[PDB]
């Protein structure tokens, strides 16, 4: 009788990159049961998808540091009309850098930043899925997601979307300390 | 049965954000069934940040940033929690010493390290006046005195008590109230 | 007596033109500086080969640089980057209210600024008792009041002097600055 | 009229990775003619070290995303009386975080954000020092360095740093185009 979750994954890219993240984190939010998903690249992308969802995950390019300039039009421009009126959707960044200390994590801050700017609540991920490897102000890669580690930090972000959407707008209260104790978190 | 558990913790060099925090603490008791906690980080636990669902942090702005004292705060009593308390609802707020001071960048450092908790952080879109708001928490320069100020630094802590009677409490009817009220905008 | 000062901005409303205006006429009011005035329209790649020093304006939007700026950046300006390392830059920037991200637009063009491994900078003077331009100029929305014109003139002014320190070698000058009593109203 | 490359670089470290970090700033630094180099923990460092400096590097383990408290105590309260009369320092930031995608970047945003509250000219450094490793904000490293590329990444940013003292303080202008055209500065 409740709704599904509803998240939607929406994603710029110069190569391909930050695509197939976009498409691992859009199966890491798939694989919380009830969670239903959107994957758009942003020229796709409308008003509606973002009225739609109750979890965003925005993934962009790092170019020149920062989310991309279709990436920040999208916001600008098309969703420009429902700022203001669609506060508290519950939203997260992903980026592909071209190197590691290239500014993946500046990236996201900036995603973030835009986001927050909406009025949304924003969050990064605790969880180490590698030994030296995680994901807190988002889902971080150079170039293309190939190691296991790089793959399941895109997972991850989706999957603590879900949950987050699953437990502050479903009401799942009992996942909270389930996710809070869980000790598979930590690699 | 309507409930939710808000701390407002803060730190200060010359007393004007114990000000807003004051301001903030009575935003968040203004929503019915909220208990509230305020505390100078030099009196506050481990204890009250797992006691609250959502958290209000200020500093002054010091060199741009969170002041040493809620960093040490952060760093080494909070870190035993680390990892297991993602989840609460967490914003900032900041006095620095002029406008163009680095108050709003202070407030982008205290949501650093809330995120890096696992908080989901948030500001406020809500103009308070025509020319005053507070996108990445409530700023002011020096103390709190005009009445935009001071409802900036209210306003701050009622969101922050409604995001916590939305989502924590389960009142989804507040959600599209907030979202299509006019008020919200001066 | 030699500096070469580009000051480049977006506007949709016309308040981060004003702005740029006076950011240029600071530079200008530095003896011996060159001074270019350009929209991102009419901005070319030449133009920032020219420049010693750069101060780049955006209208506060969602809290970063435009979407306009930031396409200047990623494609015409793109082609020059990893070559013209150790140019002299700061930022700028209105925005429609006072804690609403004008701060936080200024780090975004500064992070772009950086990436092109520029020397980035902002300014410490206090123009007016509350008004200061930490890590840019920032005024809500079109700078009418003194304080607020001044911010924008001491951007401009602080360049013309870096790149006359920096670039033109005027060392004499850097004491001269960090002495000045007129740096600090009041 | 002989003057040179006054070079600070200062660090903390709690288990000694950003140590390791700041010794190799400090050796990238000394490798340009006419750079003497100040190396200093924190705890042992003074404000006349910091007047002292043309350039200035400074170094911290990522800690909840931002500069050590122990740093930024030092910045407040012992060089708090130098703000306002030593603008025109040129300086740069490094970190060691415990993993990748765990706000390395973000900590050295958070030093050059310090910095520049202090009136200094802050930079990053565009140079690929390997494939996919650069260092665009600062240095960063996950854990100590121990691969080729993060030692040269912290070599790197003391040259860039000493490069910018000698260009910029000491005249040496021949310098820019030379960097400015280097073949070498992308592996």
């Amino acid at each position: 009788s409740n709704a599904m979750g509803k998240v939607l994954v929406i994603y710029d890219t110069r190569t391909g990159n930050t695509k197939k993240m976009a498409e691992l984190v859009a199966e890491g939010a798939r694989s919380l049961e009830g969670t239903e998903v959107r994957l758009k690249h942003v020229d796709e992308a409308t008003k509606e998808d973002v009225l739609w969802a109750d979890g965003l995950a925005v993934g962009s390019p790092t170019n020149m540091g920062l989310v991309s300039w279709k990436m920040k039009r999208f916001f600008d421009d098309v969703l420009g009309d429902l700022w203001g009126e669609i506060d508290g959707k519950i939203a997260c960044a992903f980026s592909s850098s071209g190197g590691w200390g290239g500014g993946n994590e500046v990236a996201c801050m900036s995603i973030l930043t835009m986001l927050m700017n909406f009025g949304f609540l924003v969050f990064g991920v605790t969880d180490y899925v590698g030994k030296k490897f995680t994901l807190h102000y988002g889902a971080v890669v150079a170039g293309e997601p190939r190691s296991e580690e790089e793959k399941e930090a895109c997972r991850r972000l989706g999957r603590r979307l879900a949950e987050w959407v699953a437990i502050f707008v479903d009401g799942r209260k009992e996942l909270l300390e389930k996710i809070r104790k869980d000790p598979a978190r930590f690699v």
